[PDB]
């Protein structure tokens, strides 16, 4: 587990006035959230535990980045700047008898994984013990819940698609079809899990490069190797 000083060095600009999420993403909220998922950051040897935190913070930093190319400390120091999706194009409501949209509510991206859609807020809240279908705004008002939604995503498989956790800790072994699709363990298949439909299997991509930039900077500061297969440029989406 990373210390407060390390967390603050990785996420160095999140509390700048420039960032809408200033003050929200506290180290204490991160540690409290992680307690609900005790295998997070505790699975594997010392390098794997650090790498899991780097990979989780890298991907979520991309989803919340306020960086730009000439920014102080570079663009990979501007993770966790945003809390809420900027200019959402809809309510993100896909009505469902299992997940019915609450009146007046919107399911645009919120928190470190930019949780989106009623049918993601629904099962996430159920797993956390919180009604996020009916109060989705909790993901942008309660920082412990906010971090918990991102850890829920990270830790929950959509079998046969694996959890990000299982990939980075070595607990996922690709099926033969996965191998035929180019999906092998590494940060690249984590990008594929998170947004592969739009970002993977099509050559270089500025979004993927941003995810990797954060991960590399965090691995550098934590003192761990990146692992192999960092991109998904040659992977079929799941």
């Amino acid at each position: 587990m990373i210390s407060r000083s390390m967390f603050d060095q990785l996420l160095k600009h999140r509390n700048d006035g420039a960032c809408p999420a200033k003050g929200f993403y506290t180290y204490d909220a991160f540690i409290a959230a992680a307690k609900s998922f005790p295998s997070f950051g505790t699975t594997g040897d010392t390098d794997v535990r650090k790498r899991e935190i780097a990979a989780f913070l890298g991907q979520t930093s991309h989803e919340t980045t306020g960086g730009w190319p000439t920014a102080p400390d570079g663009p990979y120091a501007w993770g966790y700047c945003f809390l809420k999706e900027i200019n959402p194009s809809s309510d993100y409501c896909d009505p469902s008898p299992q997940y019915p949209c609450a009146p007046g509510k919107q399911y645009y991206g919120r928190g470190p994984i930019q949780l989106s859609w009623n049918y993601n807020y629904g099962p996430c809240g159920e797993a956390l013990g919180v009604d996020l279908l009916n109060n989705p705004d909790l993901v942008a008002t309660d920082p412990v819940i906010s971090f918990k939604t991102a850890l829920w995503f990270w830790m929950t498989p959509q079998s046969p698609k694996p959890s990000c956790h299982d990939v980075i800790t070595g607990r996922w072994t690709p099926s033969a079809a996965d191998r035929a699709a180019g999906r092998v363990p590494g940060y690249g298949v984590i990008t594929n899990i998170i947004n592969g439909g739009l970002e993977c299997g099509k050559g270089p991509d500025a979004q993927v490069e941003d995810r990797i930039g954060f991960y590399k900077r965090y691995c550098d500061i934590l003192g761990v190797s990146y692992g192999n297969n960092l991109d998904c440029y040659n992977q079929r989406p799941f």
